[PDB]
C-alpha cells in the first residue's frame, strides 16, 4: 500500500482506489495502473521532471529503502491477476530488485523528488508506475 500526496492531489495503484477515491476521481488510467483522486488537505510531495534512470524505493515486505537502476517508461506485459487480465501496462520502468504482493504503492525517488509508485513484482524485478509525465499534478 501507499500514495502519492501533491497539492490536492492523491496519487494511488488504480487496483488499489478506494470508494472515497472513486468518489472524488480526477483522472484513471487502467493501462498504467493509476487513479488520481482529490483532497481537501494540501500535499507536499515533490515531483521529478527529469530522465533519471537511478533513485531508492521503499520496499514495505523488507521495512528498507533499497537504490536501483531502473529503464525507461515503456510498454511491459504483465500477467493476469484478480484486478487485470493479461497486458500491455505502459508507462512501466523495471528494475533488479526485490518486491511481492503487498509492496505495491511503495514510493520510488531520485534526488529531484517522486518519480512513480511500486506496480508490479517477481521473478526478482520491480515495477514503478511512472508519474514524471503528469504535469498537472503540479498545477
Ligand atoms: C507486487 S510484487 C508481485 C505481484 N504483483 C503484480 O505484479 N501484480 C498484481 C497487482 C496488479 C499489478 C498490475 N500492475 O497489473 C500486477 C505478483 C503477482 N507477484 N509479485 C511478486
Ligand atoms: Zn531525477
Amino acid at each position: 500500500s501507499g500514495a502519492i500526496y501533491v497539492g490536492n492531489y492523491r496519487v494511488v495503484n488504480r487496483h488499489l482506489a478506494t470508494h472515497n477515491d472513486w468518489a472524488n476521481l480526477v483522472w484513471e488510467d487502467s493501462s498504467r495502473d493509476l487513479l488520481v483522486s482529490s483532497t481537501t488537505a494540501q500535499g507536499c510531495d515533490t515531483i521529478a521532471r527529469c530522465d533519471c534512470q537511478t533513485g531508492v524505493y521503499y520496499c514495505s515486505s523488507r521495512r528498507k529503502h533499497y537504490p536501483v537502476s531502473f529503464s525507461k517508461p515503456s510498454l511491459i506485459f504483465v500477467e493476469a491477476s484478480e484486478y487485470y487480465p493479461a497486458r500491455y501496462q505502459s508507462h512501466l520502468m523495471l528494475a533488479v530488485g526485490h518486491s511481492e504482493p503487498g509492496d505495491c504503492g511503495g514510493i520510488l525517488r531520485c534526488q529531484h523528488g517522486v518519480v512513480g509508485i511500486v506496480s508490479t513484482g517477481g521473478n526478482g524485478l520491480v515495477g514503478f508506475a511512472d508519474v514524471r509525465d503528469l504535469l498537472w499534478l503540479d498545477e
